[PDB]
């Protein structure tokens, strides 16, 4: 029997759960897939409200796990896993084993440089540049009996809004698509949405392929998928809690545990340098594990031929603290129920847990906020790490890993999403490393929460950085990073971030006994319930400062290249964001937004992001469980 829960907060979770699952609210598609947001005019990471992400799926799992905890019904949790496997993990038809089985572990992929401006793309492939070897593929094919990868592709056009369809049919839904392909300066506003399955039926003469990669020969028809490691790890984290909660009530989610475990086994591809180069000695091809940084990097990607048989797999050299999940690492390396089938699965995750905790500590600023991360590929071309750039296992520090428009570590959300996982680990194990990190981080953020007399509140929104951490010496440990500082640029009322903050503070307060953290968590939860509730969950009005880019952001198209989007929009040099997404003019909020831009005003919106609503619901359940009285 599960322990008693605080009835007040349990009721708030149930109310939110009902609002999120209410078909009249429109959070899900007819196929049962949650959208990024109810509203369609949405550009921030995905560029359309009704595309979904693996991130949304992992929140859907967490939400359903918590619901099973309170209702004793776990069929919704099992359903979230069925939808994920059916629509987000490429099937046999999507990643033909005929091509995947032709993968060569001694030559995983062909090197191509990364550039700091989208105008330098397509990037030319170079077969003469060294590529290390993949030590885990043989472990995976042996344990699972297939060459296909079991991980979630990160973004999905749920209703086929772009019109690419399934496997080039232009008519089916959902539709696998990808966006980001052109480096750190390619914001969400500067991409050319493309299909994952490219048969050359849309776009230009060779589909969209030669917009990104240049080869000596003619581009072949091919598929390609990209994983978002933080989402796959959150799926493991959510499944662990569903397994614990189910077992307390004599129920079982055995089948979902096996999928989560298999996913965590493949998730190890993110522990490796993009082209399997040695960590700390980027000019040399790796010989196996010497190319493993053991951190959850920006992505792992894979693809292969459609009409000819071949394939490739890449990891990522860039690491952001925001993606780490020491809790998922603890689960996969110590819990017998989640022991991966592969030979080195559990032990690699045990190595990741230690390395992740070292990474967080190395990045902790003088004040307490966690700085960006590190890369094993300077400028994405394995260049020499400049002057006295501090390093972590030979990897140079980067303030904003991967993206600079805007900087990936300028959003406060990374702080809470990542530290929440550290709080869960500390709660479960009492780990000293987790405690040291949290004691300092919590003290910082507790001094940044502002409560107003009218019930509203504000938390850090945009942050900035100065300096760099001291070079990591594993034996000396934390130096205090006196020359690394965080600065809060502006405050706001991001409800998803505040909910994630409440969650982190709740786990931390339950273990440490820190009253300040417990009352700030409850006050955040109460303030949101009382002052921001609406018929769809919670919401507030926010300014969309970058929406002017809808009309004035030019998209780079290489000289001489012309193509068409499925709806007929012409892709050619000179196009703006809106020119290759003309369907946006039919959005119900379009006139309102343009009218605001015309009047010289910053557009505002009241948004219902699926992850934020789920984050709030989960935060209430966590508090109900940890603080019953
Ligand atoms: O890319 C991180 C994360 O961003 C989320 O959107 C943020 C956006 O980055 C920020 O500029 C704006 O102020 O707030 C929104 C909402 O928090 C996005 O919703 C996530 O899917 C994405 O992973
Ligand atoms: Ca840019």
């Amino acid at each position: 029997a599960s322990s008693p829960a605080n009835k007040v907060y349990q009721d708030r979770f149930e109310s939110m759960y009902s609002k999120i699952k209410d078909p009249a609210n429109g959070y899900f598609s007819e196929q049962g897939i949650p959208y990024h947001s109810i509203e369609t005019l949405m550009v921030e990471a995905p560029d359309y409200g009704h595309v979904t992400t693996s991130e949304a799926m992992s929140y859907y799992m967490w939400l359903e796990a918590m619901h099973g905890r309170f209702s004793g019904d776990f069929t919704g949790f099992d359903k979230s896993w069925s939808v994920t496997e059916q629509y987000l993990i490429p099937t046999e038809k999507d990643q033909p084993n005929t091509s995947m089985s032709r993968y060569d572990a001694n030559k995983p992929a062909t090197y191509a440089p990364e550039f700091q401006d989208p105008s330098k793309y397509p990037s030319p492939l170079d077969t003469s540049q060294p590529v290390g070897r993949d030590p885990i593929n043989s472990q995976l094919t042996s344990a699972y009996g297939t060459s296909m990868l079991y991980g979630m592709h990160w973004i999905l056009d749920v209703d086929n809004w772009y019109g690419f369809g399934a496997r080039a049919d232009g008519t089916s839904k959902p539709s696998y698509i990808n966006t980001f392909q052109r480096g750190e300066q390619e914001s969400t506003w500067e991409t050319i949405p493309q299909p994952c399955w490219d048969e050359h039926k849309f776009g230009g003469q060779y589909g969209f392929l030669d917009l990104f990669t240049k080869d000596t020969g003619t581009p072949a028809k091919q598929f390609k998928y990209t994983n978002a490691p933080d989402a796959d790890a959150r799926a493991v984290q959510a499944t662990y809690w569903a397994d614990q909660w189910a077992k307390e009530q004599g129920k079982s989610v055995s089948t979902s545990v096996g999928k989560a475990t298999k996913m965590g086994d493949y998730l190890r591809y993110s522990f490796f340098d993009k082209y399997f180069r040695k960590i700390g000695q980027p000019s040399q091809a790796g010989t196996g594990y010497d190319a493993a940084h053991y951190l959850l990097s920006w992505y792992y990607a894979w693809g292969g031929g459609i009409d000819s048989t071949w394939s490739w797999i890449i990891g990522s050299s860039h690491n952001h603290f925001g993606y780490q999940n020491p809790f998922a690492a603890w689960v996969l390396s110590t819990d017998a129920n989640f022991k991966p089938k592969s030979s080195n699965g559990a032990s690699d995750w045990a190595k990741s847990l230690d390395r992740q905790l070292e990474f967080y500590q190395w990045l902790q600023s003088a004040e307490g906020a966690i700085a960006g991360g590190a890369t094993n590929s300077w400028n994405g071309r394995y260049e020499a790490v400049p002057s006295g750039t501090s390093t972590f296992y030979g990897m140079g520090y980067v303030e904003n890993p991967v993206y600079a428009d805007p900087g990936s570590n300028t959003w406060f959300g990374m702080q809470v999403w990542s530290m929440q996982r550290v709080a869960e680990l500390y709660y479960k194990t009492g780990d000293a490393r987790a405690k040291k990190l949290l004691d300092k981080w919590a003290k910082w953020i507790n001094g940044e929460i502002k409560f107003n007399a009218d019930g509203t509140f504000q938390i850090p929104s945009t942050i900035d950085w100065e300096g760099q951490p001291d070079t990591w010496n594993p034996t000396q440990g934390y130096t205090g990073n006196a020359n690394l500082h965080v600065k809060v640029v502006n405050y706001g009322t991001d409800l998803g971030c505040a909910s994630s903050l409440a969650n982190t503070l709740t786990y931390y307060a339950a273990k440490s006994g820190d009253e300040t953290s417990r009352q700030n968590a409850q006050k955040l939860l109460d303030a949101m319930w009382n002052n921001y509730s609406d018929s769809k969950g919670i919401s507030t009005v926010e300014q969309r400062g970058d929406y002017h880019r809808f009309l004035d952001q030019e998209v780079f198209v290489p000289a001489g290249w012309t193509g068409k989007m499925p709806n007929g929009d012409v892709i050619k040099s000179g196009v703006k964001f809106i020119d290759i997404r003309s369907k946006y003019k039919q959005d119900p909020e379009w006139q309102t937004m343009v009218a605001a831009l015309q009047a010289g005003q910053v557009p505002t919106q009241r948004l219902h992001r699926f992850w934020a609503q789920s984050e709030f619901a989960v935060a209430n359940g966590v508090y109900a469980i940890l603080f019953p009285d």
